[PDB]
Order: structure tokens, then C-alpha cells, then sequence
């Protein structure tokens, strides 16, 4: 009785023909995860739906599943992406279960190189540029309309979309529902976007009659989608949103508009709390970025944007694994204590 | 059609009293990847177990979650462990998930900071000793068995190994029966005894017709099974494999007996190579002891040991993302490159 592909278990919501291969790690079918301390803490029931457990470790496997499957299908050489993220560990993945050229694209300067090992472990190639992180972007979409056996992976991938879109098909499928309001972290908003396809496909073949609300958290200090604006300078630690020009604001905007949802900031200290929240009160260990949607939920259950008793699915985008460092910061300082046992169990209970 | 905890899903084939509410993280069930490109090189046909899938990201979940339910069930206030690898992370999420207090006696002086983040992120107490790792496992011994409230969740605990064979039944279950051999890495030989138990387990309930050869890899520095004697100061990059001195060096020995299997040591190198292997060939990223149960399984379909054309699961037992520092080892560093897409597309074809 096991999990398939996401494009096998889904197959007939999305396109592709009946003689693509699908190339699969069995990513999706990720845990649902009741947050009964949260839940207790709000007042509001809180599911969370855990992406860390997928293959790569984020939710972005659900869309290279499918821009690799059709890369293939389509008889290109190689797939090219333009971030240090979690985009390229999954593609680079991708990539190497297909058998194919996977190329990550990034500026001049200090290389982060912690951030690309994952996906020079699945043989990504890394070129590096003579400028700066627009020049990449500009790169690699000039490369992907010159080459038609280049395939650019990013955001606004209509296939990377569908994939990802199967996230919510989940939700509803142990839940029997929507939530009153999902909650997500918004970087590029290609999430947001899926996601609320995903609710509208759901909606439009009569399988809910509540749509649910989408709440989407930014980090305060890249936060263009609140304040309206591109933000010049992103600031956050939580990487994985540090955008301050998402590529899919059109649909961001459509998503918020259409779900009576809202766009929210979450300071960097209020992240690093639900950071620490979910950690020591859930058992889950989640990625910052994964943190700032939490955040942001919280935040708005006190303003009383959601209310009391509503049911919710807070995505949790990224294995808290994805970044150590972060971890490894505001730790507590022990000092060596005697070695008999009372003195040590009353430093307990 | 969601998978529930593995108590759950294996509650009559485990020692759990039904008054006894299950702390799980939705732990277990865990892909079983066909690794096709292996395949192709070996000549045999060759599963993945990954365990890397599970919350904390490695096999323990399975048993920490027996663990910290019967440690819950029986009133206890605080589970101890004495060792800074997976155990303690497994077992602070799931301590953290019950409301208990998880606590880890680490030696004197040195703090190995990066591999106990995890476990203070869900909260672990860490206690610093005036002592030595050896004065560690006695202050803990000594405190568990002079406190009927504080559960010691070493390796040897029988309700650890019972949640710990349940990736046997996963196996059986998804292939319909046992593989003619099961390779996997070797520590403590929890893992080892455990699936040996599991298979045993499904054969004496009648779902399979003969049992799997259990083949079990140490580090060539680490071996103290296939060299048939203790060894004094084991070293091995596979930190979580870094054991002179089995814990349950007898039911190991027995597995191997009974299963008629073999214990082999691979190198250093040959467990990087695998390292690579599955990460580049399989699109699976696997901590490097999970390596060396690969290494140790190509080791031997080359030796002979293992029939042509046979099948094989081999269970990868850890996320790849629990040990990003030698991902960085050995990694190739490319330098700037010109902007013109003219002088990208042939350095890759
Ligand atoms: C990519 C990523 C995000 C941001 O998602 P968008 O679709 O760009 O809004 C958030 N969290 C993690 C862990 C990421 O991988
Ligand atoms: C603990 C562990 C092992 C070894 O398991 P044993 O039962 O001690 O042999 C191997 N790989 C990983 C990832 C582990 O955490």
C-alpha cells in the first residue's frame, strides 16, 4: 500500500501524457501533523503539513519531479536554475535520477559553498559569473529561449507549478476539507500560487465548498508583498524568503486577493522564536523560513485575523537539517557539573 | 490514505498496552527506491530503504517512538542518553512531543557543538561532566536504576529494537517478500538484530517463504565483528558507525548465524565512493554510514558473496543533510566564468 510518484498518485490532475517515464524519488505524501501544543496554545486547531520529509528536504521536489519528468519527455540535455537554494539540491537531484546535465548558475564574490553542497553531491555543475545576481537571472533566461534543450527550472515553471499544487490535494485527501485558512511562507510565491491552485482544482471538481483563506508570512526585512514594494536590500536570516522582487507577484497578489487571504511580516526575532517553538513543543524540527510562516500565523491569531476554534494547515516548507548554522546560534552555555548523581537529577526534577 | 505511526500501523506485532496513547511523529514507512543505475553496474536487482525520510532524519525515529511511549505509559519524567549522535536527537524530538524531559551527560572539556544542535532544538538538556565517556555511561546507569522515573534510551533497550524491526515489515509489505539478501551498516547491531527479528517475526506469522542472508558493513577502522575481537580506538569518517564495542554484539552474531549472512569491512575511500555513487547515480543523499552499507554491498557482489541476478535491499539509514561537513570535504571549486551564454552552453554540450 505505498506512496507513488506525486505525479503517479496524481496523475490525472496533471499534464503529462501517457508515455512520459515518470522520474520519482516517492516525493510528497508528507506527514500531516497534528499540532496539539500549538493548538492547545491558540485556541485555534493547527495541522502541520511537514515538506522537510521530502526527499530533498523542501517541498521544491514536488515541482522537479515534474519540470524533470517533462525535461526529459521533451528530450532536453540539460536543466538550469539561478539561486544558491533549496531549487538547485532538488533539481540537481532531479537531474541525476533522470541522467542529465544539471547546471546552477551564481555571482561574482564570496560563494557560499555549504548552500551547493547538496547539489554538487548530485553532480550539479556551479558556474560561477562575471557579475551579479541579476546578470545570473538575465543568464539564464537568454540560455533557456536560445536552447530549447535548456530547460530553466525556476519559479514561474508552469510545470514546477503543477507539481507543487499537489501539496493541497493532500491536505483536503486526510482531511476530507480545506482549512479555514492555510498559512505559508512567501520568498518567490510560487508556493502561494500552487497552493491555491491546487484548492481551486479541488473546488471546481466539488470536492470542498470552503475555500480556504491564504495566509502568506514574509521576513520583516524582505517583505515586498506587505509593504507593496520591491525591497532593494532583502535582510533576514531565514534564506529561503530573503526576496525582495518575487518572481510570481502577479499571482501572489491574485492568490490573496481571490482567497480574501493576507500578506503578513514576521520580524527576524519572532521567527527565531517559532523556530524554537515547534522545535520544543512539537517534536518537528523545521528550517527558519519554515519558522516565519508559523510566525506569521500566531501573529495573526492574536490581531484576530483568524478566529478562535477555525481549523488551519500551516506549511512547513523545509527540514530544519537544511541549515545548521542557524542552529548552532543562541545555544545555552553549560559548564562542567560534579559527577555524583543527586546533584545532577535536581538540575531536572 | 495517510501513513500513521509505525505503533500504529504495527500495534499487534508490538508490546504496547491499550490504555497506552502513542507518541509518534508519524515516523516510519519510508520510500523503498528502486536504484536502477546501481543495478545496471551490478547485476542484481537493488532497493534503497531510505531512512533518511523520517522526522529526525535517521532509522531511530522507529525506535524512539516505542521508547518514549513506554516511557510516557509508565510515568516516567525524564528520558537520559549518554551519546551526541542520531539517539540523541531521535530522542529529544520525541521527549520534547510527550512533554518530557530529555536530558545527555556529555564528557569533559571539548564540546562537540554541531552534532548536539538538534537535540537542544527540541529542547535536551545537556549536563557536562567531570568525567570521561566511559564515567558518562555509569553516572547515567547508575541514575536510571536509583530513579524509577528516569528511563536510560540506549541502544540495547528491547523496546527500542521491538519499533526498530518494523522497517523489516515495511519491506515485506511493499515487495510482497523477502530480498535474498539485506545489507546494512553496523554500529551498536541494534539495526542489524532488529530487522533479523522482523524477517524472523514475518516468517514464524507465515507472510514469507524463506529469509534474507544478512550482510552488515563496518568501517575498516570500526570493525570489531569481522575482525572477531574489541577494538580499542575506532576511527572512520561514518561518525554514527564509530563503534570498537557492539552493544548487542551477541544478537549480531547470532543474525549472521542464523540468517547465514557475513559481516565485512569496507575503507575509508570505498565508503565515499558509495557516498558519491548514490547521490550522483541514484539522486539519493545519504550520510556516509548509510554509505558503507552500499560500499559493503558492492564489496561483496564483486566477492561473489552475493548471486547474480539476486534481489537486495539495502537500507540507507540516514539523511545525508545530518553531516553537511563532509559534504563540504573534497568538494571541486570552479572559478569566474565569462557572461556570455555562447561561452556556458559548450562547457556543458
Ligand atoms: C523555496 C522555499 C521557500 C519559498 O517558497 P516560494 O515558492 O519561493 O514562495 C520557502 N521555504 C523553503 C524551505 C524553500 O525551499
Ligand atoms: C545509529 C545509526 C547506525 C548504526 O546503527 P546500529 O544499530 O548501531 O548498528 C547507522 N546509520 C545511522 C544513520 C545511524 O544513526
Amino acid at each position: 500500500q505505498p506512496w507513488p510518484g506525486v505525479i503517479a498518485a496524481y496523475r490525472d490532475r496533471l499534464p503529462v501524457g501517457d508515455d512520459w517515464t515518470p522520474v520519482t524519488l516517492l516525493e510528497g505524501g508528507t506527514p500531516l501533523i497534528a499540532a496539539t501544543n500549538l493548538s492547545k496554545q491558540t485556541g485555534c486547531t493547527i495541522h502541520l503539513k511537514v515538506e522537510g520529509l521530502n526527499p530533498t528536504g523542501s517541498f521544491k521536489d514536488r515541482g522537479m519531479t515534474m519540470a524533470v519528468t517533462d525535461a526529459l519527455a521533451h528530450g532536453q540535455r540539460a536543466v538550469l536554475c539561478a539561486s544558491t537554494g533549496n531549487t538547485s539540491a532538488s533539481a540537481a537531484a532531479y537531474a541525476a535520477r533522470a541522467g542529465i546535465t544539471c547546471a546552477v548558475l551564481i555571482p561574482q564574490g564570496k560563494i557560499a559553498m555549504g548552500k551547493l553542497a547538496q547539489a554538487v553531491m548530485h553532480g550539479a555543475k556551479i558556474i560561477q559569473i562575471d557579475g551579479n545576481f541579476d546578470d545570473c537571472l538575465e543568464l539564464a533566461r537568454k540560455m533557456a529561449a536560445d536552447f530549447p534543450t535548456i530547460s530553466l527550472v525556476n519559479s514561474v515553471n508552469p510545470v514546477r507549478i503543477e507539481g507543487q499544487k499537489t501539496a493541497a490535494f493532500e491536505i483536503v485527501d486526510v482531511l476530507g476539507t480545506a482549512p479555514d485558512v492555510h498559512a505559508l511562507p512567501v520568498g518567490n510565491a510560487g508556493n502561494i500560487t500552487a497552493y491555491w491552485k491546487g484548492y481551486t482544482e479541488y473546488h471546481q471538481l466539488g470536492l470542498i465548498d470552503k475555500l480556504p483563506r491564504m495566509l502568506g508570512t514574509q521576513a520583516a526585512g524582505a517583505a515586498p508583498l506587505v509593504l507593496g514594494e520591491p525591497v532593494s536590500h532583502p535582510e533576514t536570516i531565514a534564506t529561503a524568503i530573503r526576496i525582495g522582487s518575487p518572481a510570481s507577484w502577479t499571482s501572489a497578489v491574485e492568490a490573496q486577493q481571490q482567497s480574501k487571504g493576507r500578506f503578513l511580516a514576521a520580524s527576524d526575532e519572532e521567527i527565531l522564536a517559532a523556530y524554537h517553538l515547534v522545535a520544543r513543543v512539537e517534536g518537528v524540527f523545521v528550517e527558519p523560513a519554515s519558522a516565519a510562516s508559523i510566525a506569521g500565523l500566531l501573529k495573526a491569531i492574536d490581531d484576530g485575523w483568524v478566529a478562535r476554534g477555525s481549523t488551519v494547515v500551516c506549511t512547513v516548507t523545509g527540514n530544519g537539517l537544511k541549515d545548521p548554522d542557524t542552529a548552532l546560534k543562541d545555544m545555552p552555555s553549560v559548564s562542567p557539573v560534579p559527577v555524583d548523581p543527586v546533584a545532577v537529577v535536581e538540575k531536572l526534577g
